[PDB]
């Protein structure tokens, strides 16, 4: 497994052709799992889930999808509420690949996409594993915008190297993870005009009349499947108090909280996260 | 493994000889683990950890100790703050068995004993697994006494079969676990004069000037080992809000919460609890 | 007096519905509507005994018996209760010619106040909500709470002993639960109309319109100032149920009283009256 | 006026310590001590500008510059700060012949108020604590909070731009942060004595007496009524830090203002004044 061997493209229909890039691994395993990455500038499937795709592929058929706006998937200048938009895309990939009811793994932005998908297409979503998820989270104590969200915005307005490192450092508990190479690589991807276009589209979509589609804490009481919520105690993007409504209202919820862990659970607690996910998904 | 094959007795010194009953299993395994049962009338090591001792013994050298006042351990009419009292007893067993630094597993009352032990004898306690633990818990939202605590008290004042079933039913999420046989067996053990004596001793000890020894939420910021907190979402004895100070202040804490689970985690979520414990303890 | 303030009105909620209420302080510039808590034998006058007289020196007070309670109609059928009660209140508003009126609500009535403010937004002003149902969601307390359990137990087995047990976990200071109070509530709760109202309440929970009671989902939409008041020791609607509403209601405030249960306006009556009067004017 | 109310006293805390304070409303029956928040350039008069005059019509007000702030001594060394300040306040109490006095404290000063009430229990009456340090423990917010981070950043790099950034996450309404305010605070914070006080504060955190600042451990011992006041949007000492104290202080109350930050007595000054006056008498 390299970026190239696993790379795949599909074209789906979401008000018109939409190219989705994903990675496929562990082919031949009976049970398929879909991984949905976190947001943040420069984010994509391969780098987000580097500490995991290989391990998970020893147990599952893994499909790690670049959400629209990220990675090598299309970066339209236009789009509605994002989680719903990405969920519609994922629905097209599901139909195309002939996929049935599949468990979903989602980190941060992609966790929100996972939930939106599970709500909109309930027969198609199996068990959920959600790490510092957006969407279903609502920060009952932390004033919004959080520190993490503010630094992301500040990057979006002024896309400098300094603003990106500042953002990345409040993503993780262990700031030694934020190396010069990580910052440089992420900045190179995030700084392209296409990615800047996608950032503009993400910004305008917030003003949309479909905003309620992002407020999934209002809806997850309807989720019938087991759901494993995973949180870094020190998450400064989507803080721990945001887990509470979901834990309370999802009937078959579990919550796991890691001390000394930020927003990036699958990297910062990669060994522990992998065993939980593998056990939880069978 | 039967009650008889695993049964062991030791005499330790806590202001005088104190007979401790415990169960020993999986002899020959390199790493020793001590299990400390929950409170409640009729409670003891074998019945509390019935769904677990066998499984854990496939990986560890298991020592499940009847705390003083419970099981076949001594039921003195007199004793000071309980967790400290039971911890002193456990210290004597540790010294006698030549035990070094050992991980501890504790449910409810015994979780408090585990913590008190880890605080008082810090070099002797390894990783902790704590299920709906007393002591370190402090119910920030739930008015005290909780429902669970009130029904236990009501049994203590009026030790009837009806009061014991009522108590047992708020111990678990799935009330079908509370069968006629369970109630009868527990009532038979709890109703003996010796056990009634131990209940009186437990009651008087609350009035003691050493009460601060029970307030372990004040002290667990000192715990240096990894600690796995495990909670039933629907725990009505030690409710979930009681986990928060410990999660915040123990540097290497983790928390796992099971939906559809009460105070009796190791029974109600026995398969999941066993894999977490085994993985966490190595 | 009970009699001097007593009023009746008949409105349309899927047919005639007779509503009883108490009116006081007429002539005052600002009208305020009071909505009592639930529980057996509850009604406007006895729920708000420590408050109507004080409030009427500042406001035009309308204390309304919600359907199923007091001297208001006790239908044997009805859908989600807070919406049902809100529809009734809406009828009363149009009839009395009210504009935008602040609402005061304890427990059940707090839920009705909120449902009303959501369903008829132009008609509700500032809200004072004491241990309110509806907008509360117990993030930590397992449901049903001990309060709700004892209330249910009475519904199944309506004995004096079971009512007393409910009334006793309603309050921090159990000395407020006098034998006379128990006897007064029990005589009222034990009538066949009242048991019909109780049975009707329980069935409504099974309704397809249940989402209407999940008001924590919707209060981010409230634009008016809202003052939440809670007893730290509330065992019916515990304190953790305040949190979503505090977070999501933009002009929210919260006051918490230590040594206070579910019945705020009684157990902390002087402080409640002063808080309410200032917040409302 | 600043000058008319200004007073100095010298007490013993391991040697002479000069304390500055403001005195008003002399002759009133009940004395009240005010303890300002922290942050660079903070002092009694400017912290409590919207409050001293109003409070002095009801109480005998003593607003004390805590050591390290205002015109009080700024030693380059000192142990855990709230105990240090409390020892100073204790000196002032004996000298002025005070008995049992209610305390009002914002942020840092709230922590000092609490430390004082614990260390000299006979000398403290009712407490009013606004976004207080010391007794707070942020159960959900990762530490250091964004507020504390920007405060630290100023300590390392004391620029106008960094002070403004701190002042701006101190408050909900950023229009309160006027250029003039920034300039006033910065001129005071930038003096070499003040930087010495700032450097001293940071080192004290490394002290062996750190447990003295962990007052959430001890307030279950407070016997007096305590009124906690918080801004919902406090980014220095966030709202989740109120919870242990609310739970464990037996006669506690809590008030939370939506649309309010760390600087409660300014951002919600009319409501704060009224709450304080009623609670204290
Ligand atoms: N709060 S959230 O999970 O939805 C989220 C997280 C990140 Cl890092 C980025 C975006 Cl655009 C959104
Ligand atoms: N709150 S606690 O864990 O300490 C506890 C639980 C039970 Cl079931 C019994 C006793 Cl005596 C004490
Ligand atoms: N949870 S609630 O406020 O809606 C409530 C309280 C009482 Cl005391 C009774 C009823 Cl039926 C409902
Ligand atoms: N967390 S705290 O209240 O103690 C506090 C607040 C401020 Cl603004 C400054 C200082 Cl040094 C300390």
């Amino acid at each position: 497994l390299t970026f190239e061997s696993t790379s795949r493209f599909a074209e789906v229909d979401v008000d018109g052709p939409l190219k989705l890039h994903y990675h496929e691994a562990g082919v031949g395993n009976d049970q398929t799992v879909v991984l949905l990455h976190g947001g943040g500038p420069g984010a994509a499937s391969w780098t987000n889930f580097s500490r995991n795709i290989a391990v998970l592929a020893r147990h599952f058929h893994v499909l790690a999808v670049d959400q629209p706006g990220y990675g090598h998937s299309d970066k339209r200048a236009e789009h509605g509420q994002f989680n719903r938009y990405a969920a519609m895309a994922l629905k097209g990939l599901f139909d195309q690949l002939g996929l049935g009811r599949v468990p979903l793994v989602g980190n941060s932005l992609g966790g929100g996409t996972a939930v939106r998908f599970a709500l909109d297409y309930p027969a198609r979503a199996g068990r959920l594993v959600l790490m510092g998820p957006g969407g279903l989270s609502i920060n009952l104590f932390a004033p919004d915008p959080t520190e993490g969200v503010k630094r992301l915005s500040k990057f979006s307005v002024a896309p400098t190297r300094e603003n990106l490192e500042a953002f990345l450092r409040v993503m993780v508990y262990d700031k030694n993870l934020i190396t010069p190479e990580l910052v440089d690589q992420r900045f190179a991807l995030a700084s392209t005009p296409e990615s800047l276009t996608a950032t503009r589209a993400m910004g305008k979509s917030f003003a949309g009349a479909d905003f309620e589609a992002g407020m999934m804490w209002r809806e997850v009481y309807r989720l019938r499947q087991p759901v494993l919520l995973i949180w870094g105690r020190e998450d400064r993007v989507n803080p721990l108090d945001g887990a509470l409504v979901a834990l309370k209202t999802i009937p078959r919820a579990q919550l796991h909280v890691f001390g000394q862990c930020g927003h990036w659970v699958q990297v910062e607690k990669f060994d522990e996260f992998n065993k939980l996910t593998i056990e939880f998904l069978g």
